[PDB]
């Protein structure tokens, strides 16, 4: 079942209010045709060029940095064009995106939340209208609106009584969740 990692800096934090404001925060690094002309928007996977285990975003607006994890794949030109898709395992959200293929992979300096065992998997078929397109295509847009409708859906699969208006100590007193010491 999903689990979930937050600083104890969130503990009485909803999910979906975190989510809001980490959304906000992180903005929208413009990943637009036209607004793509080097590597400040576009990204990076690991190992790439066009697939990974990992794809990673720095915020262009602040330090903020996600890390989608699982099998994912980017179609670039082919049909359907641009989309991301494969099985999307893990979000982690923070400060600092830190690594390369060569230097053990990416991760965060100061990782705030992560979401484990997502268990996502969208075909290429169903192009930007797959699932896990969506969900990262939204994180960064600035729009977190599709991941937190997939952590409501799994949270009430572990127990309807859970949702993304839990704090993340409700969470963890459930289970699902897991404090962090903060830094």
């Amino acid at each position: 079942s999903i689990s979930i990692s937050y600083s104890t800096t969130y503990s009485g934090w909803t999910v979906a209010d975190y989510l809001a404001d980490w959304s906000a925060y992180f903005g929208d690094v413009n990943h637009r045709p036209g607004q793509v002309v080097d590597g400040s928007n576009t990204g990076g996977f690991n190992p790439g060029p066009f697939d990974g285990s990992q794809y990673a975003l720095k915020s262009t607006a602040s330090d903020a940095a996600f890390i989608a994890g699982g099998d994912l794949h980017y179609t670039l030109f082919s049909n359907p064009s641009h989309t991301l898709w494969g099985k999307l395992d893990s979000i982690a959200l923070g400060d600092t995106l830190t690594g390369g293929a060569s230097s053990g992979g990416y991760a965060l300096d100061s990782q705030e939340v992560s979401f484990s065992n997502l268990g996502l998997d969208s075909p290429i078929a169903q192009g930007r209208d797959g699932t896990v397109h969506k969900v990262v295509y939204g994180l960064m847009s600035g729009d977190s609106s599709a991941l937190q409708g997939q952590i409501d859906a799994l949270l009430k699969a572990v127990d309807p009584s859970l949702s993304i208006n839990s704090t993340f100590d409700q969470l963890a007193a459930a289970g699902v969740a897991h404090a962090t010491p903060a830094a």
